[PDB]
């Protein structure tokens, strides 16, 4: 039988149009809204990852988890010229749907994916990839993975002052260790977006925690 993510990438390459990354986004929140596995995604999880994209502007960017690609199209599109995405997924499977789904949208000359734990991949970044500190942290799918990553990127020195962590699907009672962490650190400065759409209960929440060092502003 077909996984849901294969089921999602052949509806995108039979409807979608090649190179163009709206189509791309429009087809996979068409298709998971249709079958209720997600509701509305562009204006509730892709709206707030393209204002902090905008704002910050950033050049060097990691992924960490990825299910079928959308959060990687989302971002990558939105890239300046010269800037980079790195996409670590540990679920093979995964990673492949999202370097297909990159390819459909004709993204794939901006991003990197990288098929494996974070735990072994993280501590490589900065001899394996060129990377000296990242400017934005995008924590996508797995929410108990979101801290202990959070923390191997400080112990690896790949943050820097001002470098932005946005984490999807943080939606209290959810999440409660993460929160804690960046909330009571005087070492991130958060904010919570909560997007309702049209209702009364949370559709999807972010939180965005800006690092700021160790030391006094
Ligand atoms: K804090």
């Amino acid at each position: 039988g077909d996984t849901k993510e294969q089921r999602i990438l052949r509806y995108v390459q039979q409807n979608a149009k090649p190179g163009d990354p709206q189509s791309v986004l429009e087809a996979i929140d068409t298709y998971c809204t249709q079958k209720e596995w997600a509701m509305n995604v562009g204006d509730a999880k892709g709206q707030i990852m393209d204002a902090v994209i905008r704002e910050y502007s950033p050049s060097l960017v990691l992924e960490l988890g990825a299910y079928c690609g959308y959060s990687a199209v989302r971002m990558a599109r939105l890239l300046q010229p010269g800037a980079r995405l790195l996409t670590m997924e540990m679920n093979p499977d995964y990673a492949a749907i999202t370097q297909q789904m990159l390819n459909f949208a004709g993204l794939q000359d901006k991003v990197t994916i990288l098929n494996g734990a974070s735990q072994d991949l993280i501590p490589q970044l900065k001899k394996k990839y060129d990377v000296d500190t990242l400017d934005m942290v995008f924590l996508d799918h797995w929410k108990d993975r979101y801290l202990p990553d959070t923390l191997l990127l400080e112990k690896c020195g790949l943050l820097r002052k001002g470098t932005v962590l946005l984490a999807d699907n943080v939606i209290v009672p959810g999440t409660p260790d993460f929160l804690a962490y960046v909330r009571g650190s005087s070492s991130f400065e958060c904010t919570h977006y909560s997007s309702y759409l049209e209702y009364m209960k949370v559709v999807d929440g972010l939180e965005k925690a800006i690092y700021q060092g160790p030391s006094s502003p």
